[PDB]
């Protein structure tokens, strides 16, 4: 496993726009489009992102590429943020794949908030980061996901993921 095929997991694949768990219209490997209500906001956004006229439909190949960009931003995001780069490097590769989990859930200036699990998770206080980390809206409102990336960082396997 790795950061594609767990995400693949987390987020599915549909070709088609659809609304993400927060009602907002997203398309393939969960690429967000906007957060306006607007479907016609997004067909903008989603014939600028490929660059083609798309009417609301994508190919698997055009939503693997958006996933390669995004899950790019994701990393580049995680290096270039003062707070987050830190515990990211003191990590082991698994954790660091549900770091990048959770950045392309929720975003880094999202994530760098999480001050205090950052900090357990710098210290490898592994059983005391999952706790504190299920403390939170993105554990209520999505808590299925969020038990398997917190097992990862608790455990740093993969144990969550196997068997999908
Ligand atoms: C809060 C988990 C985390 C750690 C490092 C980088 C990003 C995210």
């Amino acid at each position: 496993m790795n950061i594609f095929e767990m995400l693949r997991i987390d987020e599915g694949l549909r070709l088609k726009i659809y609304k993400d768990t927060e009602g907002y219209y997203t398309i393939g490997i969960g690429h967000l489009l906007t957060k306006s209500p607007s479907l016609n906001a997004a067909k903008s956004e989603l014939d600028k992102a490929i660059g083609r006229n798309c009417n609301g439909v994508i190919t698997k190949d055009e939503a693997e590429k958006l996933f390669n960009q995004d899950v790019d931003a994701a990393v580049r995001g995680i290096l270039r943020n003062a707070k987050l780069k830190p515990v990211y490097d003191s990590l082991d590769a698994v954790r660091r794949c549900a770091a990048i989990n959770m950045v392309f859930q929720m975003g880094e200036t999202g994530v760098a908030g999480f001050t205090n699990s950052l900090r357990m998770l710098q210290q490898k206080r592994w059983d005391e980061a999952a706790v504190n980390l299920a403390k939170s809206r993105w554990y209520n409102q999505t808590p299925n996901r969020a038990k398997r990336v917190i097992t990862t960082f608790r455990t740093g396997t993969w144990d969550a993921y196997k068997n999908l």
